[PDB]
């Protein structure tokens, strides 16, 4: 317990209207970012608007097998592009499920690292899991007994990254596993077995109202530690179903936004904190909003580095925009893609994010080929809006 | 005794009864002779090679207009050619009391607009609707039955009445597995209404995935022979698996309301069809699948007597009109299908397409499997029953 955990408790289901004034404070840019955010946006926006899958879910997959999927990488990362591989699988229902999703994470870091070949965690590859695929019970047993159980396989997962030299990213899932989550973190950047590696990754997401507070805690977590944390800060993939969950609990406040432009001002005041931390963590901007994409760019200012920061896409769905991002041709800034891996059926429930995803006519990939939706409204500033 | 107490019984018994105390008396019901399925494997093969021959997430293609006006002209084209149409006003699970007087309002003027483009073809050759009764409660899922039902009831009786006065069938849809019960009653209280009289347009679809199929299927036929109306009964295997194992999971139960292998509903589908089939005297059957198999089988169980009105198949829009154009029509196999068209936009289509991309994506999915290259053709035509 702490003065910075206490504030991540404190905002679980803090009303909406009093978590956004700090947001807008830390969201508000300068004029003179403000225009040029605008105008590289509007530029990225009409390339898009020159360029343009089936429910197979073909589009979203990078390969059947690690094999296949690294194999089918060396294009696009000679491009500027890295990846992270995720071997799909979630929300283990039984121990055989779980010990073989950790089997298939296993081989992964040993595939992975092997390709990398010394590379390190920002030229080269890394690996996503998901903390749900490891235990049989996830959601629904004790916090405390997960954790335990949790520990030792996502330590003996760390460690094989160390061993290579590689980056491991722990995804966000639902609202009520970040406490879990946040204290297993903990737990690996305070474990001299791990130290010396960098790889260490972690999601935030800004869709929720605990994000800021997440936020300093990691970051201070690494400035203690020593661990520059990689950070993917996100909007978020599980929307629906925290609404229709709040909705039934009887919650008159939920622990996520429910006015979209609240998560994107959220997400900007967020990207200002990670910016303004860039030597204790690493930033990762997981987006596909040109918007967004442009205005982080510009916050960042003019000195850039590989391993100061990253964007991030989803494999089938960012690679459009950041063709117009990476490259020395273009804004030279390097992207990694969130590259999924599996067979059809483990493909399932990730689809389904995607469909939400795409599918909602408040998103940018919508709203992109949406003939009702101007310029002019997509380089819209949030902060301006609201 | 209570009335119908052995039937209503026999539902709740098998609420959640063993998966396998449940499958024996299936696969004897469902089990056809070998000349009936080594006709019904030809048939199947024929249908998925034609599949082939001459033939999006998004979901553009599961909509069939906007507005009701919209969906009634773009209906001509099929219309012509025998295929027949129920319309869904899409929405549900209303959240308030304004939520579910919009969906009554949607409704009410869908019914007089079907009712118009019907112009007296009756309830077997012209169009009708279909309604959830979540869209018409606020808190459907949540509120005690004795609140649902004293508020519901004038709801539906008042769209059944407009129905009757159109000549149209009125379908009311299967949802989660724990409004069956609320749903059945009310079926019954409608079909004993005297004001309904006359008019055989009331249907009501029963999920071959739930364990209580059967048993509900028996109530429904003798509910139709002691009300005197011919129930239209949708035959499905049901929309709403992926969530009814998240959910039974969560209620902490040891044995769930539906079934948890795939091929067991299929033998129970059939199973149900052939209960469907010996009483077309009472009911009639409605077939909704896009699995040719499943078509083939129960082409074949129904014989080679055959008219308009003795049952039909049906199937969702954007996903069976390339199988069902090698069914209906004379130069096919000479049956109707009616075509369940949506009519929104996308403020009103979310829940629809997340079941329509679980049923699509899924790897145990024949629509899935006709595309998939490990899956034989032999695969796809063998009959699910002799499996167990
Ligand atoms: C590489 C990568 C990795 C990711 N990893 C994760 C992860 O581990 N966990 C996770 O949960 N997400 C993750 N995401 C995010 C998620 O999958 C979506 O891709 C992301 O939220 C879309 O945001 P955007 O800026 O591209 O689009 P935008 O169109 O700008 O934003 C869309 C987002 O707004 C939010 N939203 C929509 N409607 C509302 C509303 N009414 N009220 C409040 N908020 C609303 C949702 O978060 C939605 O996704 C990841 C994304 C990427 C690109
Ligand atoms: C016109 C029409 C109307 C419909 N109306 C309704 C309705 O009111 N309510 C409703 O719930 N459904 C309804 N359905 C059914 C649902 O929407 C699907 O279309 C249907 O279940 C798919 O069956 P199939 O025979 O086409 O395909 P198949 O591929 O043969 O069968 C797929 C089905 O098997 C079941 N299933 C999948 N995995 C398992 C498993 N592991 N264990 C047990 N069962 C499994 C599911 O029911 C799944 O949909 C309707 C379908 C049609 C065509
Ligand atoms: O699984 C999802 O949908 C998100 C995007 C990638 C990681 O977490
Ligand atoms: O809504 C659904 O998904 C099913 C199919 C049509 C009626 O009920």
């Amino acid at each position: 317990q702490s003065t910075l955990r206490r504030a991540i408790t404190a905002a679980y289901r803090r009303p909406e209207t009093e978590c956004l004034p700090p947001l807008v404070e830390a969201a508000t840019q300068s004029k003179e970012i403000r225009d040029a955010a605008a105008s590289t946006a509007r530029k990225l926006i009409e390339a898009l608007r020159g360029k343009h899958g089936s429910m197979m879910g073909e589009q979203f997959v990078t390969g059947e097998t690690i094999r296949e999927a690294l194999k089918r990488s060396k294009e696009l990362e000679e491009k500027g592009f890295s990846y992270s591989y995720d071997m799909l699988g979630e929300a283990a229902t039984t121990a055989a499920d779980a010990e073989r999703y950790y089997r298939d994470y296993e081989s992964a870091i040993h595939a992975i690292g092997k390709a990398s070949a010394g590379r390190g965690i920002y030229e080269g590859p890394g690996i996503s899991i998901k903390l749900s695929a490891l235990h049989p019970r996830y959601s629904r047993a004790q916090a405390a007994r997960v954790m335990g159980e949790l520990l030792p396989r996502v330590k003996a997962l760390a460690l094989l990254a160390k061993n290579y030299d590689i980056g491991l990213n722990i995804d966000a899932e639902e609202a009520d596993r970040l406490e879990l989550s946040l204290d297993l973190l903990e737990v690996l950047c305070l474990d001299g077995d791990l130290s010396g590696w960098n790889g260490m990754g972690f999601v935030v997401q800004a869709y929720g109202k605990r994000c800021p507070f997440v936020l300093d805690f990691i970051i201070d977590l690494a400035r203690r530690s020593g661990r520059r944390i990689m950070v993917r800060l996100v909007k978020g993939a599980y929307w629906d179903a925290e609404i229709k969950r709040a909705q039934l609990d009887g919650l008159a406040d939920f622990p996520v936004f429910t006015r979209k432009i609240h998560t994107d001002v959220s997400y900007i005041a967020c990207a200002a904190k990670l910016l303004a931390a860039t030597d204790v963590v690493f930033p990762q901007f997981a987006t596909h909003n040109a918007q967004t994409l442009a205005a982080i760019y510009h916050m960042a200012g003019k000195d850039f580095h590989v391993g100061k920061y990253e964007f991030q896409c989803l494999h089938g769905m960012g690679e459009p925009l950041y063709e117009e991002v990476v490259g020395r041709g273009k804004l030279d800034r390097p992207c990694r893609i969130y590259a999924p891996v599996g067979t059809h059926e483990t493909l399932l429930a990730y689809l389904v994010r995607r469909l939400l995803e795409n599918g909602a006519n408040s998103s940018f990939v919508h709203r992109i080929n949406d003939p009702k939706v101007s310029i002019d409204e997509l380089i819209a500033d949030p902060v301006e809006v609201v």
